């Protein structure tokens, strides 16, 4: 048995829905009280068990509540998430990236017991959107003992991501006017070296805040990835091999895999 299986068996009906099988609880983490970032909301399962940690970045004039629905969501798979606030909404990516770090280590030995005792150390991932999705690159870039990196309408001036040996999963949207995905995702999936496991899927119809609002299949495909990286858990591979039905009347543009992994 994976010890770090959690939660019943998937469906992709359990996958969409707007909460997943945990109740999650959530500490708030201060902005003065919160070393190297603007503090943030931890969202954590109610259920007593170790369990994978996530943090997530805004972008560019954003804030954690521009992410939150997503930690929640996320946390209701059992995970321990994280949403940030950044020192300023100005940040730059390489600034998220840090800033994404920080909050991690706040997790790992500066939040509650009741948060700590939830985490298990070893198995940690990172998200975000748009320069926050540019920052979850380079921290994945930066530290090859992450389990996943996750990043969404991704926005980086450094196109090639050569050194990232993390599984990546990159989610694009396919009408993005503020991080192209011809100039901004794709390039960044392109450049991941072999043998990375990740994969590329391309929300068809989607603007560059399509991350922002509550989205059914960045839900799905998220926690999927997660369990499948974080949480070793070959339960969820089905929904990632071969993956989503791409195709004209999709709401997957196009998906990329280095199925199998
Ligand atoms: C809500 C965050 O918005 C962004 O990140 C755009 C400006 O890239
Ligand atoms: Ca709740
Ligand atoms: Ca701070
Ligand atoms: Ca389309
Ligand atoms: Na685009
Ligand atoms: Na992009």
């Amino acid at each position: 048995a994976n010890p770090y299986e959690r939660g019943p068996n998937p469906t992709e009906s359990m996958l969409e829905a707007r909460s997943g099988p945990f109740s999650v609880s959530e500490e708030r983490a201060s902005r003065f009280g919160a070393d190297g970032f603007g503090g943030g909301t931890i969202y954590y399962p109610r259920e007593n068990n170790t369990y994978g940690a996530i943090a997530i970045s805004p972008g560019y004039t954003g804030t954690q509540s521009s992410i939150a629905w997503l930690g929640e969501r996320i946390a209701s798979h059992g995970f321990v998430v994280i949403a940030i606030d950044t020192n300023t909404t100005l940040d730059q990516p390489d600034s998220r990236a840090r800033q994404l770090n920080a909050a991690l280590d706040y997790m790992l030995t500066d939040a509650s017991s009741a948060v700590r005792n939830r985490i298990d150390a070893s198995r940690l991932a990172v998200m975000g959107h748009s320069m926050g999705g540019g920052g979850t690159l380079r921290l994945a870039s930066q530290r090859p003992d992450l389990k996943a990196a996750i990043p969404l309408t991704p926005w980086h001036l450094n196109k090639s991501w050569r050194d990232i040996t993390v599984p990546t999963l990159i989610i694009g949207a396919e009408y993005d006017t503020i991080a192209s995905v011809t100039l901004h995702s794709k390039p960044f999936y392109n450049s991941i070296p072999s043998p990375t496991d990740k994969a590329y899927l391309e929300l068809d119809g989607a603007s560059h805040f399509a991350p922002n609002i509550t989205n059914k299949t960045i839900g799905m495909y998220s926690v999927a990835w997660l369990k499948r990286f974080v949480d070793e858990d070959t339960r969820y591979t089905q929904f990632l091999c071969p993956g989503p039905r791409t195709g004209l009347l999709s709401d997957v543009e196009e998906y990329r895999s280095t199925c199998p992994f």
